[PDB]
């Protein structure tokens, strides 16, 4: 039936605007383009612009000594080595090429997270919502940001929710139109193009989960180009997920009633176990 994807500004729900339809976008579809919010295309674009600038013109030398350690728990860069090359963050322990790219980058992940936690803080006050230990605890997390760069210019995953409170994208467009980023929304696959101007949210389980049910987490899939759709493909993908601290709580009777995978057991569970 109804597939649409809606948009929002940030200022004006905070001014009490909008709350039926904020409300009802939340619980029938978990996902909306948003205005602003104090994120800018031109601040992504000059982030964006200096760790190409890095893929391309740094040595062997000084990738190897910040190319990811663990390759799997997760900061710094992966797939660079002689399809996709990704960069990674957090609040801390995280590795720099230079001092500028230090200070633009964190300046990036800072605003990001600043956002992440307004539109989050909205959340809450529009399901009537207050967490245990409070609102801004909660909302000060161990938050993870993803970076992903597809360069140069068939295998099909199943979609998935994401396991977070919310999640922002931006991403930069194809020259081509190709769209990677889809969800289900009312029976069907909508795109998710880049907007300008504005920054796309889901909502995740954790959303889900802490408002008693009142918003969905949206299952959606990252596609690649069929083997025709190559030329003029490069894009990028900008993923803040905005992670609780490890010991978050909630009831397992009512986590399962929304259809989430979990092989744990017991009375009540935390967000580490879960992962
Ligand atoms: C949303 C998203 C993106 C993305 O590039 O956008 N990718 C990342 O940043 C990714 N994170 C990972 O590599 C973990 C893979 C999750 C899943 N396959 C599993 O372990 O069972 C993926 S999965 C999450
Ligand atoms: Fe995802």
């Amino acid at each position: 039936m109804d597939t649409t994807v809606p948009t929002f500004s940030l200022a004006e729900l905070q001014q009490g605007l909008h709350q039926d339809e904020f409300r009802r976008c939340l619980r029938d579809k978990g996902l909306f383009y948003l205005t602003d919010c104090g994120l800018t295309d031109t601040e992504l674009k000059s982030a964006k612009d200096l760790v190409i600038d890095f893929f391309e013109h740094g040595s062997e030398a000084e990738k190897r000594a910040v190319t990811s350690p663990v390759p799997t728990m997760r900061r710094g860069f992966t797939g660079l080595e002689s399809y996709s090359m990704c960069y990674s963050m957090g609040t801390a322990d995280n590795l720099f090429p230079s001092g500028d790219f230090e200070r633009i980058w964190t300046q990036y992940f800072d605003r990001q997270y600043t956002a992440s936690r307004a539109v989050a803080r909205e959340v809450l006050r529009a399901t009537g919502t207050e967490p245990d230990g409070g609102v801004e605890a909660f909302l000060d997390c161990e938050p993870l940001l993803r970076f992903r760069y597809f360069p140069q210019v068939p295998l099909r995953m199943a979609p998935h929710y994401d396991l977070s409170m919310v999640t922002l994208i931006q991403q930069t467009p194809c020259a081509n139109g190709f769209v990677s980023l889809q969800a289900e929304v009312g029976g069907a696959f909508t795109d998710l193009p880049y907007r300008p101007d504005a920054v796309l949210v889901f909502c995740g389980a954790i959303a889900t989960l802490v408002t008693g049910g009142q918003v969905k987490a949206p299952r959606h899939h990252v596609a690649a180009p069929r083997r025709d759709q190559i030329a003029g493909s490069s894009r990028t993908s900008s993923v803040f997920f905005l992670r609780p601290n490890a010991d978050f709580t909630f009831s397992v009777p009512l986590a399962r009633e929304c259809g989430f995978d979990v092989s744990l057991d017991g009375e009540t569970a935390t967000f580490q176990d879960w992962i």
